């Protein structure tokens, strides 16, 4: 404004002090939050970096389970296979005994048949042994 | 040299000068604040995880740790069949050898009752004829 000079001079001089001072310290605060920022960037890294670590160890593991998985399957698999062979290898064994059994039984028959002939054969014989004496007498 | 209009403009400049230089640093604080504050966000997020993933590992360790035992048993159990089988095979092979040679036991005791027959033949017929001449007497 176009008023008198020496008075305005008062206020400007004051403002210049405050402005300089108001500055002065805004630099001081944008001082801290800088270092503080730079502080965190480290702290961030630190962790961000120490999560990469823990992805590994996690992945690592997961697979090792995942792995157990397959291995368990295959053995369970393989056993079911043995379990197979043996069921089978059982039926046969079964069809054997039975067979051998039935043969033995039937052999027992021919045998018992042979037994009976043997009796009447062994009988006849003696029924003649005495025919001899009979004749040897007179 | 110290004359109102002069200073009272000299100041007017030094003033704009500063008022600007203020408006600036007003902003640089601005950014410098933003930057950082929006990193404790990052810090915090990263961690709403370091704690979170920390667990997945633990829990996986848990689960795995179990699979572990259970699997061992199956490998164990499978080895068991292979045992039984392998063992029970010896018996088969035993019984076989035991029954087998035992067959030759009878093949022997056969040619034996065989050649034994031969003779009774020979004999009988021999003392058929021998008995027969006497039939002329």
């Amino acid at each position: 404004a176009a008023n008198n000079p020496a008075i305005q001079n008062i206020r400007l001089r004051h403002e210049n002090k405050d402005l300089k001072a108001r500055l002065e310290n805004a630099m001081e605060v944008a001082g801290r939050d800088f270092k503080r920022a730079e502080e965190l960037e480290k702290a961030k890294q630190a962790l961000e970096d120490q999560r990469k670590d823990l992805e590994t160890k996690l992945k690592e593991l997961q697979q090792d389970y995942d792995l157990a998985k397959e291995s368990t399957s295959w053995d369970r698999q393989r056993l079911e296979k043995e379990l197979e062979e043996k069921k089978e290898a059982l039926e046969l064994a079964i069809d054997q005994a039975s067979r051998d059994y039935h043969r033995a039984t039937a052999l027992e028959k021919e045998l018992e048949e042979k037994k009976k002939a043997l009796e009447l054969a062994i009988d006849q014989a003696s029924q003649d042994y005495n025919r001899a004496n009979v004749l040897e007498k007179e």
